[PDB]
């Protein structure tokens, strides 16, 4: 049984459990048996939750960031059902005391005892928060749709919860002996080395000795460091690169000179090096797994007497606020020499500290650290800033996660890509990032559902797959329940890939209507209906995917050829119809980082009251190139409403009215305006996306729009200005902005400020998106690779004036945005 379990994690992860026990390391021991025990203690601790907390952990409130309703209520067990009117402003408890008095007239004869359901989906309504404060209830509120919600009583949520059961002392200089390699190449071969502490050397880098490129190397040489043993911190690494000149690059490694025990090391080390795009201070510290093939490095530590890094106890005893809001090295000083002032009267430049302190110098390191323990604790803002690996130092990490505790889940969820591509610079196994999340996605399934798709989707990827691995099967060992539902979806997405493949080869040869007919058939077999059935969306767990409607699936005609996967649920009804795109062959991760930063934007907004009606679909990578993108219906590109079908609703003497005759079909009468309303709202916020993003060569091909008139964007090749992209108005949009008039400077420049204010709101939250981009270059995206991409982000909310001229700036690019505009 417990053996069943094994074999299970093994095919979940992808990676097979016997690999982590071939390894004979005792650091992968030790994370696996300590992980275990804390997801164990975990699971524990949940299946003893009362129900309403259950309900929390296993499908947490999805909240938005007077007036007259109808809502729909029935209870579980049957078909019959009640329609109430009630105010927007009521408790879920008044609607479920109805309900109940309803029935019991119906039926002959407590809400507190109940929590509602939406229909078909995992998504449930609790709490004191007056109706459309739930999300589901305020996007009815505009579609224009009937809340349909379950009575569910606790008995029944409680039956859920049931089934889901489980020293100073060493004066002289470093340095080692280079012995020799096993490469290949064409010219001479060399060694270079350095000691880094983030992105800062220690000290100058050394060189090897021009020797043959040949063999099979050899060396032999003291390569020795301008730095004293004593000094080197914790989180020393030390650095190689080895490359051919008469210049040209050929491997890397590092490792760090402590081990996870504290123990600096000695003394003989073979490293197995990674190919090369000199010094890669942020590439991993582990070697390459490919033993036979890589290349490898052997090295000798020089043994220096066992020694360990000595415990805190040991640490804790050893106009410049003009400034302080890139500095001078007088500056630095200034900063250093107020250190204690800093830690009393700015406490939040922290981080400007950290940048100043010498951690080549031992002395100075222990000082720096004994004013981070009295250190109060910083504005989740601010510890996203240290997570960087500017920050290497894992009592500063330590700090960083205490301060980011308070962090909701929401805002969790938010941030999760970027906390999982922290863990990639992580040092060691067991740490405390590892474990926060790790906690984090215990005490809420949905969080646990990103996490482990964030780490699944990466397993085709060697320097990461050991740790992920890792931590997949801790969570697992944590959620046994989870993990049985996380398989369906593994399954699911393995029979995707068998049909996407027959769809490639086979639309190939035949036409299109023949390879549908085909894909349905191979759909229709029994192994496939099991497999893409009765499962939760990786998209969104709430979103239940129950019968797939084999007759409205095809495939998409690009190089791909990608799939278009129909759903429907006969108890959800009409919000149980929803489509997922499955995509085998792109990389999906551009995208997605791009979907989520829109996301972040729309939730700014709305904070300050701004909704642009805009449209956050999922897209969710799941493996080797292979992810899912969330459907849209009932919309269709600009392109294709500007094929301008003769036949169809909008046939128009010119095409500029096509778009306008589209939206009065979809919108009769007096539902008219209320679209152009949502085009208007929805144009502005892509408009300021796009244009912050820096995306660009967007065309008619690539912009959606809703029947509701709602605009959006697909396919997000390049941003961050990577073919300094100008702001964009098409002619087409300001067309119907202006309601079909030539001149409509009331309804074009309501328009402006809308964009105006999205555009101010984002900048108040500048250093939000930098923080994340910061920790976003740890993903190895190509369009993410530098400085010059930061900047782009700089520039575009032009951060560093004020708002009055960041205002007048961005009112230029977008009159020479109007221009451009025929
Ligand atoms: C691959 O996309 C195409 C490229 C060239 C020509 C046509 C298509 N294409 C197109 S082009 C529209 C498009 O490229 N993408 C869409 C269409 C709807 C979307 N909804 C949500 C999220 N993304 C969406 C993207 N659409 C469809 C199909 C299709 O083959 C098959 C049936 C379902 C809709």
């Amino acid at each position: 049984v417990k053996k069943l379990i094994n074999s299970q994690i093994s095919l979940l992860i992808g990676k097979g459990l016997h690999e982590f026990d071939s390894l004979r390391d005792p650091e992968v021991n030790d994370f696996r048996t300590k992980m275990r025990q804390f997801c164990e203690e975990a699971a524990a601790h949940r299946q003893q939750l009362g129900w309403v907390e259950w309900l929390q952990y296993s499908f947490p409130l999805q909240l938005e960031p007077n007036r007259a309703l109808l809502v729909n209520v029935k209870f579980e067990g049957s078909e019959e059902s009640f329609t109430f009117q009630v105010s927007t402003k009521d408790m879920p408890l008044a609607l479920m005391a109805c309900a109940l008095r309803k029935k019991a007239t119906v039926f002959r004869q407590q809400p507190e005892e109940y929590a509602l359901q939406v229909n078909g989906r995992h998504e449930y309504l609790y709490g004191n928060y007056p109706l459309c404060h739930f999300q589901y209830i305020c996007s009815c509120l505009h579609s224009g749709l009937t809340p349909h919600l379950t009575m569910v009583h606790s008995s029944s949520i409680l039956a859920m919860r049931d089934e889901q059961s489980n020293l100073w002392s060493l004066e002289q200089p470093f340095s080692i002996e280079l012995i020799e390699g096993r490469k290949v190449n064409a010219m001479k071969l060399v060694v270079q080395a350095g000691l880094f502490h983030g992105n800062e050397m220690l000290c100058k880098t050394v060189s090897s000795s021009e020797v043959n490129v040949c063999s099979e190397p050899v060396w032999k040489q003291r390569l020795e460091f301008d730095i004293s043993v004593c000094d080197l911190p914790r989180m020393a690494r030390l650095c190689f690169a080895l490359y051919a000149v008469v210049d040209c690059p050929i491997a890397w490694a590092n490792l760090m000179l402590f081990d996870y025990k504290d123990q600096l090391k000695t003394g003989e080390r073979c490293l197995y090096m990674w190919p090369s795009v000199l010094l890669n201070p942020a590439g991993t510290v582990r070697g390459n797994p490919n033993t036979e093939s890589a290349a490898a490095l052997v090295i000798y530590l020089p043994e220096v007497a066992p020694v360990y890094f000595p415990a805190l106890e040991k640490i804790l005893e050893l106009l410049r606020e003009i400034l302080e809001r890139e500095l001078y090295e007088h500056e630095k000083d200034l900063v250093w020499k107020m250190r204690h002032e800093v830690q009393e009267h700015f406490p939040e430049a922290l981080a400007r500290l950290l940048l100043v302190t010498k951690w080549n110098k031992h002395e100075d390191v222990a000082q720096m650290l004994y004013l981070l323990c009295s250190w109060p604790e910083l504005p989740v803002l601010s510890a996203l800033e240290l997570l960087d690996f500017s920050f290497p130092d894992c009592y500063v990490g330590s700090f960083a996660i205490k301060s980011l505790r308070k962090l909701t889940d929401d805002e969790l969820f938010q941030y999760l890509l970027q906390l999982v591509q922290v863990l990639k610079y992580e040092s060691y196994l067991d740490c405390e990032l590892t474990k926060f999340l790790l906690g984090r996605a215990l005490a809420n399934r949905k969080i646990g559902h990103f996490l482990f798709w964030h780490l699944r989707s990466e397993m085709h990827v060697p320097s990461v797959a050991l740790r992920f691995g890792l931590i997949m099967e801790a969570y697992c060992r944590g959620s046994t329940h989870h993990m049985k539902v996380l398989m369906k979806q593994g399954e699911a997405l393995s029979k995707l890939k068998a049909l996407n493949d027959f769809v490639k080869v086979s639309s190939q040869k035949t036409t299109k209507p023949q390879t549908k007919e085909m894909m349905h058939m191979c759909m229709r077999q029994e192994t496939y209906m099991e497999a893409l059935s009765h499962l939760q969306s990786p998209l969104d767990p709430s979103t239940l995917l129950e019968e797939v409607c084999v007759e409205q699936c095809t495939f998409m005609d690009s190089k791909m050829k990608p799939l278009w996967i129909m759903y429907s649920s006969e108890e959800a009804g009409s919000a149980g119809n929803v489509g997922i795109i499955f995509k085998n062959g792109d990389d999906l991760r551009q995208d997605m980082l791009t979907l989520q930063m829109i996301q972040l934007m729309d939730v700014l907004w709305k904070q300050e009251g701004l909704d642009l009606r805009m449209t956050p679909y999922g897209c969710l990578p799941t493996g080797d190139r292979t992810g899912l993108i969330e459907v849209v219906l009932h919309s269709d590109t600009i392109a294709n409403i500007q094929l301008n079908k003769s036949n169809m609703a909008a046939t128009a003497a010119f095409n500029k009215d096509a778009l306008l005759n589209w939206l009065k079909s979809k919108n009769p009468g007096e539902a008219l305006d209320r679209a152009i309303e949502e085009f208007t709202l929805s144009c502005a916020g892509y408009c300021v996306a796009t244009y912050v993003l820096g995306i660009g060569d967007r065309h008619s091909d690539n912009i959606m729009i809703r029947e509701s008139g709602q605009l959006f964007h697909i396919d997000f090749g390049h941003f961050l200005g990577n073919f300094r992209v100008p702001f964009i108005l098409t002619y087409d949009f300001v067309h119907v902005i202006q309601q079909g008039k030539t001149n409509n400077s009331e309804k074009f420049e309501r328009f402006r400020g809308y964009c105006e204010r999205a555009y101010t709101i984002l900048r108040r939250h500048g250093l939000l998106f930098l923080h994340l981009f910061a920790l976003m270059r740890a993903a190895g995206l190509p369009e993410l690779s530098c400085s010059k991409d930061i900047q782009y982000l700089k520039d575009s909310l032009a951060l560093g004036k004020t708002e009055e001229e960041a205002l007048k700036h961005f009112r230029v690019k977008f009159n020479e945005a109007l221009r451009e505009s025929w």
